[PDB]
């Protein structure tokens, strides 16, 4: 099965050229799903200048697929109660009070089966996807008990078997401390979160494993006492780190080699460092910032200076960033982070790919990957980090077979 | 012709309720597209049980159709190169270079045929309609010149006879001058601005005349000239006033009855309450609040203490706010100038169709009414102002007919 896609603009995002590796009146030649070349239609070899199907992209611009880095896709509910009594001028006791923070994205979670869960995630993992989101990391976390961490993931695995979309999973039991363990983390983590974790490797439910190392959740002596146990099985991790302060989560996922270290706000020159020596991804995440109100910008500079490579994602969840679009995230990242164009489109697709450990098979338009790409209906790269809130997409291509 | 729609719940917004004036087990009657009943379905009339169609909601909630009272929807080209070099760092010099700025939306807007303009404006005008909007506001400005102002104006009302909508226009030729008229305010007002406006009247293509006071626009003075002429035409007129800093501009509009004030980011205690005592609406906009990385909060509390009334709208426009979703407005307004959820959506709704002078007409579900409304897929109201990138849209009614 082989196609041929031409009169093109692509951004191939190939990291050996410049930008974001741009070929003007190009093709991408396809062969069962991978990418068999990409580059000008005059140096298309021989023996590919020929195909089963033929389309005639009439000189629009194709990028890599999007890709969704970070997100907490699954859950029941939503949290608009505490939005609407926050914004009435409601105190955190009087919304606790009414059954508000993250104990009812919880409770709602654990109240549904995984059918039901499948039915409040589409309709979110459908808009990532309208907007030429292909792969998306989906994390686990409000289930905080074994059975509820599993179903989570068993979800996320089931979303994928639904919709030409490439699922990845992380586990994050430890995401935060359930009632019944409070002021007892070490308990949790012996009781909860590692044989929880053992359980979902056991089932082939874990891609990785992920953290929330925060002076209100977890120490770098806990996390890093669940990274411990993920790395004996062989399991890459990842970690929400310097959020909402600085406490070195960042330098223990990168001593960890770890594929991603996310949100960084109260990141510091040396551990940027460190990221970008463990070639650990920074992951930013705008939503969240801009929901939260935050004021403490993540060292973008910082992270340029190291050399380190910088993913956005939509870090979608119900509690501090009710966000579908990642269109929106990037110009986000330039809007708020002021995050170049260039480093925005780099950001969703080949960061991203890294991130989640995938850039050997997608991410780029390279010869070899897997032939994941988005056609768009605009005249410049630029427009789709300019645009808010518009969708320019003119096809989704996964695995060399055109969607929608 | 007639038809029900039973089985829902009503977000009435009508000003005689508090609240958003829910209605629970609620059906709507409609007769020649015009709302006959809007109410408990115990409370409907014998003679209105009958109808020649009837529509069963699911228990969904059910708003007037949304409307986004300021936009800039008509014009050429887009304004994405200069947003690419700002991020890397070009000086506005090196950005008027290359020929940014507003000239590059007035070149290309007086550029572009009437046809052409109508089909550039087409994806901006279904994205918003998309998102359950049925009235929406579209300035000119962008021509600077009588042919192309007029020009603007006429794609305006064109559109109106492609699409399911309602289009009401501003005469906007006092938004800036152009190249051959800088330093002479006074003599494109004389030419420019006052003959349009005869020939805009005379061809009954403005509902209304807009006008920019700002230092670095025109005066108080002089945009008194502008609703002098406005006035004796019988044309109402409205004011972007206080965006960059405090002139007075609120205070002239209402004393010509303004229908809104928009932008007010400088808007003091005194202009606060010239616009209560007058009836003028305050219209904020927070893409281009957001876009421009302003500091300045426009004083929502001293608005809210005078009573004055308070919209949102996107402000839809290539160089300050690129925005194209409503929706997202509305999570904006609340995100970033703390507005409740009863206030983001009665300021699409009930008070935007007053900033246009149609509450009479529509903006609420009260019978005599034009029944224009929007179906949603939500648990509570409250969500179609914290969701950030989602659309829940179900079905839009537009004077009494489905069409999405
Ligand atoms: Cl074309
Ligand atoms: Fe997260
Ligand atoms: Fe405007
Ligand atoms: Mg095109
Ligand atoms: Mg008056």
């Amino acid at each position: 099965a082989t196609a041929l896609w031409r009169n093109a603009q692509l951004a191939t995002l190939n990291p050996a050229m410049d930008g974001i590796g741009a070929v003007e009146n190009a093709v991408i030649a396809v062969r069962n799903g991978r990418i068999a070349f990409a580059g000008p239609e005059s140096d298309l070899p021989d023996d590919l200048s020929t195909a089963d199907e033929t389309t005639d992209c009439g000189g629009r611009w194709i990028t890599p697929a999007l890709i969704d880095c970070h997100t907490h896709l699954v859950f029941g509910g939503n949290r608009a109660m505490e939005f609407e009594m926050r914004l009435n001028g409601a105190t955190y006791e009087e919304i606790a009070k009414a059954g508000g923070g993250i104990v009812s994205s919880v409770r709602d979670t654990r109240a549904l089966s995984d059918e039901v869960l499948v039915a409040q995630a589409l309709p979110r993992l459908d808009t990532l996807l309208s907007e030429g989101v292909s792969t998306i990391e989906i994390k686990s976390g409000y289930g905080l008990d074994i059975e509820t961490e599993l179903k989570m993931l068993r979800v996320a695995r089931r979303l994928e078997t639904l919709r030409p979309v490439r699922i990845v999973t992380s586990y994050l039991a430890a995401h935060a401390t359930p009632a019944d363990y409070k002021g007892r983390n070490a308990d949790y983590i012996t009781d909860v979160v590692l044989p929880g974790l053992e359980k979902a490797h056991a089932e082939g439910l874990a891609d990785a494993v992920d953290g929330f190392c925060e002076g209100i959740a977890f120490s770098v002596k806990e996390i890093d006492r669940v990274f411990a146990a993920a790395q004996q099985r062989g399991l890459p991790v990842k970690l929400h780190a310097e959020q909402l302060s600085n406490l070195g989560g960042a330098e223990l996922a990168a001593s960890y080699n770890a594929l991603s270290a996310d949100h960084l706000e109260y990141l510091d020159e040396t551990g940027a460092k460190a990221l970008a020596k463990a070639g650990t991804v920074a992951v930013l995440l705008p939503g969240a910032f801009y929901a939260l109100r935050e004021k403490q910008l993540p060292p973008v500079q910082a992270l340029r200076d190291a050399g380190a490579e910088i993913a956005l994602a939509t870090d979608c969840n119900p509690g501090t960033s009710p966000l579908t679009s990642l269109l929106l995230t990037m110009n986000m990242g330039a809007t708020l982070f002021r995050m170049t164009v260039e480093e925005c489109l780099t950001a969703t697709t080949r960061n991203a790919a890294k991130a989640l450990g995938l850039l050997a098979e997608t991410g780029t338009l390279e010869a070899g990957k897997s032939a994941d790409f988005a056609i768009w209906d605009i005249e410049r790269p630029a427009e789709l980090v300019y645009r808010i809130g518009f969708n320019p997409l003119h096809a989704r291509i996964f695995k060399g077979q055109k969607v929608s």
